[PDB]
RNA sequence: ACUGGCAGACUAGAGUACUGUAGAGGGGGGUAGAAUUUCAGGUGUAGCGGUGAAAUGCGUAGAGAUCUGAAGGAAUACCGG
């Protein structure tokens, strides 16, 4: 373990799942922690709790690297926006900055069609 | 008288010249930024993805995530009504 002190909190929630990446500021990878892998499975993944559980499970893997501030860059419309944040709040981890890092196309690609559901 | 013909006349219709104005009008060429995909390398480690739930699929040969770069194609968020 190289010590750090200085990080980024990548959430990425998706419709489905929810992805907590804690990297160094250079972003390499340190830890991470998914709603699907913390226990959570089919409904229960799209839930904000869920998502919270992989924060906190991520947080207390990135101690480790003995993490202390970290900016949080939350990418999509998902559930586990706001709860991870929390989770990283209610973690002792100080937040610096709160970025959403959303892909926007400037009209891009087509997307898939609509669902006759 | 009215319609037509013929020979004139007229400027209200129609058109011309002049100067501006707005405009995703058209055709050609170039270029920008965002994003997707693929690929290469770094970090990283067990999921990812998907759904009503799930399975097919993808992943330990290292995925997904994340960083950087590359290459392509297509379409041009906001403005925007």
């Amino acid at each position: 373990r190289k010590q750090v002190a200085d990080g980024v909190a990548h959430i990425h929630a998706s419709f489905n799942n929810t992805i907590v990446t804690i990297t160094d500021r250079q972003g390499n990878a340190l830890a991470w922690a998914t709603a699907g892998g913390s226990g959570f499975r089919g409904s229960r993944k799209s839930t904000p709790f869920a998502a919270q559980v992989a924060a906190e499970r991520c947080a207390e893997m990135a101690k480790e690297y003995g993490l202390k501030n970290l900016e949080v860059m939350v990418k999509g419309p998902g559930p586990g926006r706001e709860s991870t944040v929390r989770a990283l709040n209610a973690a002792g981890f100080r937040i610096t900055n709160i970025v959403d890092a959303t892909p926007i196309p400037h009209n891009g690609c087509r997307p898939p069609k609509k669902r006759r559901v």
